[PDB]
């Protein structure tokens, strides 16, 4: 296999505005097919990238900054990855739309799956409204990320390389003196399988496919043979013996990571999807499902000269392989200090979500299930409703709801809601067989409150097998048409995604 830790970790450049004033910031981003070397020992790989880069440029904004991005498609008219034509029924083959994950965004700038567009906006989807997306950024400082969200193509377009980081800076958090600038580094983790000739491999079908299956055929899961960080296979990063802030983003299709340091050292988590935690949390390891973000501090002060592996213990379609997928990246504490470490690791970070005392307008019971198609494939469904079925999740603007998510399947699903960040209330185990046979919910244990990592704000949440997960969300400030879905992209595309109408009565 490819030799680990021979390439330096790239740090995506920060995107510069095309136009900027006090009143408005204007960006242009063009999707392009490009080649990049993903590892020292590989030929260059054909990829799809925002501004021709993989990952895309990091976008940095202030809270309340009036930001516009014209996302443009200048991609080839044919895909290089295998499209399954049977999962969705004169349309172009290549459709794209950019979703700012975690964005508090007006609905027509949110990247609705059916607001897609082909090259130069020549053809557009039925929900398309506008070329230039509007991000008012009227929300907490947080790690966001942007990726393709096109109907029935999300798993392919994202795997092709259409991902990037988007950071909201709240000037009020500057007094905390968290590590910043060069010492504040996004880590976008993507697992990939790469052929000897350097080309990306994505399966055309399940292994030993049933003759009943079409070709190509969507697969229920994808597990890459290699791990990349910031577009490089198993890279190393030279760090100062100093505190660093890392914005950890799982940008993988299916794979969940469970991260630790091979020297037994700790992380300090300061933030989740929705921004700073109320209190910092000392951690030895953490689980990171697709689309989850961890804002963490690693203190290298006492580890000068050392090589430390960011390790992974979570398997994907089997046990983790010590020589491959058990490795993420390597820190080398060999960079001379550029200046005094004046950064801090404060305990008191932000207001508790529990300070809020909103009235519960509605309690929604939702089940994770599905059916089988004419080809024998599993079709994963939220409430046994297809994407095209009439909308059922219709919260009222400005109201708070508790969503109770029932998972009677054998796997964890990272459930994601657009627009909002939410509070985690609790998880509680139930009798699966009883539920499957009768629909009766019979608990096999008491409710478990969230760990300290989930006491802040979340937008993507692990719904474990055989449990009921309860979350609470205030739906707003905008009304309109959004979505909610599992962020395992192979599930999202077929067909574990539903519309979500926030109404203004
Ligand atoms: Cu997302
Ligand atoms: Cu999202
Ligand atoms: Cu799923
Ligand atoms: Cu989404």
């Amino acid at each position: 296999t490819l030799e680990k830790f021979v390439d330096a970790l790239p740090i995506p450049d920060t995107l510069k505005p095309v136009q900027q004033s006090k009143e408005k910031t204007y960006y242009e981003v063009t999707m392009e097919e490009c080649t990049h070397q993903l590892h020292r020992d590989l030929p260059p790989t054909r990829l799809w990238g925002y501004n021709g880069l993989f990952p895309g440029p990091t976008i940095e904004v202030k809270r309340n900054e009036n930001v516009y991005v014209k996302w443009m498609n200048n991609l080839p008219s044919t895909h290089f990855l295998p499209i399954d034509h049977t999962i969705h029924h004169e349309e172009p083959e290549v459709k794209t739309v950019v979703h700012l994950h975690g964005g508090v965004t007006p609905d027509d700038s949110d990247g609705y799956p059916e607001a897609w567009f082909s090259k130069d906006f020549e053809q557009t989807g039925p929900y398309f409204k506008r070329e230039v997306y509007h991000y008012p950024n009227q929300q907490r400082g947080a790690i966001l990320w942007y990726h393709d969200h096109a109907m029935a193509l999300t798993r392919l377009n994202v795997y092709a390389g259409l991902v990037g980081a988007y950071i909201i800076h709240d000037p009020k958090e500057k007094r905390l003196k968290l590590p910043s600038d060069e010492y504040d580094v996004p880590l976008l983790i993507t697992d990939r399988t790469i052929n000897e000739d350097g080309s990306l491999f994505y399966p055309s079908a399940p292994e030993n496919p049933s003759p009943s299956l079409p070709n190509p055929s969507i697969v229920p899961a994808f597990c890459g043979e290699t791990i990349l960080v910031n577009g490089k296979v198993w890279p190393y990063l030279e760090v100062e013996p100093r505190k660093y802030r890392f914005r950890v983003i799982n940008a993988s299709n299916t794979r969940t990571y469970n991260l630790s340091l091979d020297n037994g050292g700790d992380f300090i988590q300061i933030g989740s999807d929705g921004g700073l935690l109320p209190r910092s949390v000392k951690l030895n390891s953490f689980s990171l499902a697709p689309a989850e973000r961890y804002d963490i501090i690693i203190d290298f002060t006492a580890y000068e000269g050392e090589s430390i592996i960011l390790a992974n213990s979570a398997g994907c379609g089997g046990d983790v392989n010590p020589e491959t997928d058990a490795n993420i990246m390597q820190f080398r504490v060999t960079k001379p200090l550029a200046q005094k470490d004046e950064s801090r690791k404060p305990k008191y970070l932000a207001s508790y979500p529990s300070v809020q005392h909103e009235r519960i307008q509605n309690i929604r019971t939702l089940k994770l299930a599905g059916t089988q198609d004419e080809y024998g494939r599993p079709v994963l469904l939220l409430n046994n409703k297809r994407w095209h079925d009439p909308v059922t999740e219709t919260p009222k603007v400005g109201t708070t709801e508790i969503w109770s998510i029932i998972n009677p399947t054998r796997g964890t699903h990272p459930i994601h809601l657009h627009l909002v960040s939410f509070r985690v209330l609790d998880r509680r185990p139930f009798d699966i067989a009883r539920y499957q046979e009768s629909g009766e919910l019979s608990y096999t244990g008491p409710a478990v409150p969230p760990p300290p990592s989930e006491k802040g704000w979340k937008d993507t949440i692990q719904a474990h097998a055989g449990e009921v997960l309860r979350i609470a969300a205030t739906f707003g400030p905008y009304s309109g048409r959004y979505v909610w879905h599992c962020h395992i992209l192979e599930h999202d595309d077929y067909d574990m995604m539903r519309p979500m109408d926030i109404t203004d009565p």
